[PDB]
């Protein structure tokens, strides 16, 4: 035992989770906590959920290194039930693993990262994904992760954990969820 | 990551999934969904739950490959809730990967296979199985997979997915369920 | 499919399983099983929840080989709801693999071990852990395994399964386990 390697998926944790954030509201003094995030690129862009910002007077995001940014609300999108933030990029922001090449498949081992310390947990793809139906998967989904990533055992991001036929959780595939932070970022609110 | 392949049991999904069924009653125009089952042999053989066809009139079974026949009862047996299916097979019937050798030990990665599109939950055998106590299982056990499939990281079975101590799930071992299919063609309902 | 090994992790479990034990309450006749505990060396001693044992008028262990010991309390801790039991060790007590050098990687597969037959469950460790915070993990916890050890693949204890936000369960990291043990050991109950 003292020799060989538990089985791990810290390897995905470690790629992924830097990029998923907390996300705050803060009242006028009160604050509170909305849900988690996930940093998108460089540019400074971030995805949630339309519900976690859905009345915030102030939105603060707040990095696990400890950084915490103020954020202004790019546009959102009922459907999808998703929300594009936007905060200045200090040189260097983590960013969420993205491969557009990769191709989700059922039975996929991943894992749902939020920041309610933050959370992990796993399952697999149980269904693969408005425009379309959304990915399915055994992973446990809560509001401690809501808006948070789901990820594969390399670390690449597979979708949007989302809330709300027992037992399963949903995430938005990466796939539609980019296109729609894309035109969210050029039009605003988008139909 | 973008060359290296994720942890995945999706081959056992391949192997095994296109044999799990959909499940219907056709009462007098209504159609209901009943639950899952799972093709056992090129004699058109189907195992379910007798509760999925307890009050059936019309018995409708569904593939995924989009083929749609009608099944006759061949008979069932109250005390491991199990139900025997046949339905005339066109050449080519999927069935269900089914090893006699395959001994299941405790800790076996499991997937419960159930076409409520189809449904496929993650766990391991937490206990080995009337004449005898049933698998064990951490995997989600509900009704739109109740009647389906488990099976192992290699597609063979292990058992018929159960309804009816709190967070396990339950199902019949995949050899005390090929007697009760093989009494239940030959007798009956067998006691 | 014949030729190839399932997917398992039961290595872990035949390397963990034997020192996980049932804890039993015989009030004057009457038995109660009060729930779960882990042998943790050869001395004999044991340990579990203060709750399993809080109100027990004479206190049984059972383990899977068929062996039955009285226990005494050695003493408790309320802060992490932990007990120490003691019990003569026949030569041969089979004690739950500790490994000092280990360090617990959030990712890592774990198993809750717990005696209700023995019941397993699989996750991983979603938060690495009064003096200190707790792991969290996502396999299941419950009152059939709350007082058993939750293990790695390779069988080494990473905690103590504990009961009492949802869908995560609890452990108490091993090293933090062992010191509380070792001061009950000498002192009693100590504060």
């Amino acid at each position: 035992s003292t020799d060989e390697t538990p089985a791990s998926y810290n390897l995905a944790v470690r790629r992924a989770a830097p990029a998923v954030v907390n996300v705050y509201n803060r009242g006028l003094l009160e604050i509170r906590t909305l849900g988690s995030g996930v940093i998108m690129d460089q540019r400074g862009y971030i995805i949630t959920n339309k519900h976690v910002i859905n009345d915030a007077d102030q939105i603060i995001v707040a990095l696990q290194d400890g950084r915490v940014f103020e954020a202004l609300l790019v546009g959102s999108d009922s459907l999808t039930d998703l929300a594009v933030l936007k905060i200045n990029a200090t040189g260097g922001l983590p960013t969420i693993p993205i491969n557009a090449r990769r191709v989700p498949h059922i039975g996929d081992v991943v894992l749902a990262i939020g920041n309610p310390g933050q959370t992990i947990t796993q399952g697999i793809i149980s269904a693969t994904g408005g425009r379309q139906n959304f990915l399915q998967t055994d992973a446990s989904i809560n509001h401690g992760n809501s808006g948070g990533a789901l990820v594969n055992s390399l670390g690449e991001l597979m979708g949007i954990n989302t809330l709300s036929p027992e037992g399963i959780g949903f995430a938005i595939p990466f796939q539609l969820a980019t296109k729609i932070m894309d035109k969210l970022i050029r039009d605003g609110r988008v139909i």
